[PDB]
């Protein structure tokens, strides 16, 4: 077809990332920020490729956005997509299901609907009186299939809040979740009410942590295990010219109860190295 393309220079490509970082990053203002930015622009003047430009702005991204921010090359983004897994369950006994809820980074509608659908089926069509939700080793990815699959046990209300560098406070509610895309019905939201035990470990991160926050303060819920990884900030992701992605931190976070998080670990209710064990016992007492 009839195509016109005049791709940015490697310098331009680098400067585009600096503009975004400055525009939305939590920390990208003030004396230390320029200097880092100025130093980055000086190197970019002689950059000879996009890859080189990403290397050059790395300090700026890390400073301007913090430890939850980064630039992923197109290749890195795809390899990470291929690490995606689907939820699994095992019946522990006639009353308790153990549900494994893993990392998934996929965007495509089919994959994310298979992930959420698997969860939906377990929660809606299986028999139980209590649940164990296992977020160990879930380092995040696409929030949509995670929150979506768990829709039946979450409020049709505020999930968590987040505030940007300009002091704009916003809210992620069950409505902001594209359930329609997963072909899941809003009539199923919050229709299961059983004791829920949630397990986390040190690797539990990011989307998984914000999924964890979405259960906080629920009276039927209690959590076991260890503090999470501490990537409790909202990111916005910007697709760059060659398919690379800028993941940029733009929001500080608070849960329904008013507690604030800024790349800070979440404490489970009951810290322990035996959370499956203590989980079941807790579930027994409440059943």
């Amino acid at each position: 077809l009839n195509i016109y393309l005049l791709p940015p220079s490697s310098e331009r490509y680098g400067r585009v990332i600096l503009d975004r970082v400055e525009q939305r990053g939590l920390y990208s203002q003030g004396r230390q920020w320029q200097i880092i930015r100025q130093r980055s622009e000086k190197k970019l003047k002689t950059s000879k490729s996009y890859q080189e430009s990403r290397n050059i702005v790395q300090e700026a991204v890390r400073y301007g956005g913090g430890k939850h921010s980064q630039i992923l090359s197109k290749e890195t983004v795809r390899r990470d997509t291929l690490d995606s897994r689907y939820p699994e369950y095992r019946r522990l006994n006639e009353d308790i299901l153990l549900i494994t809820i893993p990392s998934i980074s996929k965007l495509d509608k089919r994959s994310i609907s298979h992930y959420s659908g698997k969860l939906q089926n377990i929660l809606m069509e299986k028999s139980y009186k209590g649940l164990i939700l296992d977020l160990s080793n879930n380092t995040g990815g696409n929030m949509i299939p995670m929150i979506g699959g768990l829709a039946s046990i979450l409020p049709n209300d505020t999930l968590f809040h987040y505030t940007d560098k300009y002091g704009n406070k916003k809210t992620i509610t069950m409505k902001n979740i594209p359930l329609e895309a997963l072909k899941i019905s809003r009539k199923t939201i919050n229709t299961k009410h059983v004791p829920i035990a949630i397990i986390t470990n040190h690797k539990t991160a990011s989307s998984a942590e914000m999924t964890f926050l979405s259960f906080k303060g629920l009276p039927n819920v209690k959590s076991f295990g260890q503090a999470t990884a501490g990537y409790t900030t909202v990111n916005e992701t910007f697709m760059l010219y060659d398919g690379a992605r800028l993941a940029l931190t733009t929001g500080i976070v608070s849960d329904r109860q008013g507690y604030k998080y800024e790349n800070t670990p979440i404490l489970p209710d009951q810290v322990t190295s035996l959370p499956l064990q203590e989980s079941q016992s807790w579930l027994k007492s409440r059943i």
